[PDB]
């Protein structure tokens, strides 16, 4: 069995910046998750570039992505290079070569959100038909961490290393940002930060999302979760 | 086939700190390497904890290390450093240089398998004599900075005689710095202080993966005082910063 609890110890991190959002933090050894908002933790949002995680695994499994050091046979762009920069055309052509049938098959195997890829093969992760919750993101990342997705162990290891974003002697942070855009005041955009931390022998999975109606607030997608995980003694 | 070229453009990074040492830097591949000291670049030295890289690969390929998520449990007995007195992951044991974890891996691998893999890996003089749990710390095993680059390039390319999975597990365990522009994979080593006339050796070896290019590096220096240990990272870091590789 696994569990989730709602806490209030992190509410001060959101209200100080007037941010509507959710953080989900799961400790692997205890199979326990904590969140500031159970309803928003289960609410499905378009994934935007957090979709580069399953798209990279599917691209490698289908053979569309050549290897860790060269996406396609920029010409010498590495998989990590494509995940960091926007690389809009790169993941568009990966999705096109994968195709709707195989993309649908793998998102069902991965239990990835509502699995609705309607709206166009090269932009459905932005069309707002495909949606995934913060809880679903941490479940998906735990499966990737354990090499339990329906993909080769090698391809899961390649994507795990490509997602490293911070390294310290005591921990490794794997993460991915996403941003749908600013939307409007009545219908704001969504900004994500999802990932996990390998800290000594413990592993912490996390997923953050927030309403955003101004790119001015974009830095908060990393600063709020960073402050929570620093207060928990996980990073920093 | 491979060429080693000696330049003087990094000599001030060494003379400013009164350090006798060598830096080897290769862009893309080991086909062309640059160094401050052609003779020292190929001179073989005790690997010390840089040996944890092949030892980890061999531990995984022999099954002594069961898998990626292996935890090395602390039995509660005294260890030489307090940071080793705890359960450790493979990355944890590598990052804190937990000698006793790797001594037990070496004992379980055994002399016959250890010799076989160092021959497959072309790992320096491949001399493992003197004690299965200390040959890389105080005996006759020797490897040069150029050989370290060649070995790390093979690992980067998944060309060592080991599964691709096991090479990927060790490569992720070696990550030491991450930035949007690059990942640094690296390992330090320090044989000990020796004496003023017969100093020890300190190492920093690794590689830097950028968006479209890779750089392999190996540094070693004479050291007779622990106060000089920080130079094993500061000299090569200053060189790679001046080359626009990191920072």
């Amino acid at each position: 069995s696994n569990s989730i609890t709602e806490n209030t110890s992190w509410n001060k991190e959101f209200s100080a910046e007037a941010v509507n959002g959710v953080f989900v933090l799961c400790k692997s050894s205890s199979k326990s998750c904590a969140t500031n908002d159970l309803a928003r933790a289960s609410k499905e949002y378009l994934p935007a570039s957090t979709f580069k995680i399953p798209n990279a695994i599917i691209g490698l499994e289908t053979g569309v992505i050549k290897n860790e050091h060269q996406v396609f046979k920029e010409r010498d762009l590495t998989l990590r290079g494509a995940i960091q920069v926007s690389a809009v055309p790169v993941f568009q052509q990966i999705a096109r070569e994968v195709g709707e049938v195989r993309m649908q098959k793998y998102l069902k195997k991965f239990s990835y959100g509502n699995q609705n890829i309607s709206g166009g093969i090269d932009k459905f992760w932005l069309e707002d038909q495909l949606r995934i919750s913060a809880v679903n993101q941490v479940e998906f990342l735990e499966s990737l961490y354990l090499n339990k997705l329906s993909a080769s162990k090698e391809n899961q290891l390649i994507v795990k290393e490509a997602l490293v974003t911070e390294a310290a002697p005591e921990y490794l942070v794997h993460s991915k940002t996403g941003f749908s855009g600013v939307g409007t005041e009545s219908n704001p955009g969504v900004a994500w930060w999802v990932g996990w931390v390998e800290k000594e022998t413990e592993v912490y999975f996390f997923a953050f999302n927030m309403d955003i109606d101004n790119e001015s607030k974009l830095p908060l997608r990393k600063s709020i979760p960073t402050k929570i995980m620093e207060s928990e003694g996980i990073i920093g």
